[PDB]
C-alpha cells in the first residue's frame, strides 16, 4: 500500500506523461523491445520492425503506446482502487497474449527509464520509488487474477 504522498508523486509526474502521451509511449516501447528482444515475439511477425526510425514511423506501434499508458493511467489514478480496471486487462494478458510478469517488469523498468530520461527535475529518488511501488501494486494484483483465471504468470 503507497502512502497519499507517495500517490501524489506518482500522479504528478504522470500529468508530465500526460502532455504527450504518444511520444512517450513510443519512447517506452521502444525501450522495452530494445532492451528484450524477446518481447517483440509476443506481437506477431507483421511488425519485427527491423530499425529505430522504422519503430518510430509506425503508427500502429504509436496508437498502441496510447492504448497501453491510457489504460496504465486509468489504473495508477485508482490510487490501488483498480480491480475494475485491472481485470480486463488481466484477462486479455493472460488468456490471449500470455504475457509473463517477468515482461511486466520489463515494461516497468522501461517506463521508469523513459520517465527518468524525460523528466528528471520530477522524477528524483522518491518520486522513482514511488512509481516503483505503484507498478510493484500493479504487477502483484495482475499476478493474482493470473492465478485466478489459471495462468501461472
Ligand atoms: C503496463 C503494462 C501494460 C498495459 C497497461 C497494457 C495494456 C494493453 C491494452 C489496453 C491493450 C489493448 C487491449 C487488450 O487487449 O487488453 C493491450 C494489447 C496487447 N498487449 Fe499489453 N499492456 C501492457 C503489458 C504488455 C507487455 C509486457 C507485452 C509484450 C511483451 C504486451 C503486449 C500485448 C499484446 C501482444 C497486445 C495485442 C496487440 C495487438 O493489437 O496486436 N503488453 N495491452
Ligand atoms: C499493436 O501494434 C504494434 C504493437 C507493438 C509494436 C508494433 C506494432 O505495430
Amino acid at each position: 500500500v503507497l502512502s497519499e504522498g507517495e500517490w501524489q508523486l506518482v500522479l504528478h509526474v504522470w500529468a508530465k506523461v500526460e502532455a504527450d502521451v504518444a511520444g512517450h509511449g513510443q519512447d517506452i516501447l521502444i525501450r522495452l523491445f530494445k532492451s528484450h528482444p524477446e518481447t517483440l515475439e509476443k506481437y506477431d511477425r507483421s511488425k519485427h520492425l527491423k530499425t529505430e526510425a522504422e519503430m518510430k514511423a509506425s503508427e500502429d506501434l504509436k496508437k498502441h503506446g496510447v492504448t497501453v499508458l491510457t489504460a496504465l493511467g486509468a489504473i495508477l489514478k485508482k490510487k490501488g482502487h483498480h480491480e475494475a480496471e485491472l481485470k480486463p486487462l488481466a484477462q486479455s494478458h493472460a488468456t490471449k497474449h500470455k504475457i509473463p510478469i517477468k515482461y511486466l517488469e520489463f515494461i516497468s523498468e522501461a517506463i521508469i527509464h523513459v520517465l527518468h530520461s524525460r523528466h528528471p527535475g520530477d522524477f528524483g529518488a522518491d518520486a522513482q520509488g514511488a512509481m516503483n511501488k505503484a507498478l510493484e501494486l500493479f504487477r502483484k494484483d495482475i499476478a493474482a487474477k493470473y492465478k485466478e483465471l489459471g495462468y501461472q504468470g
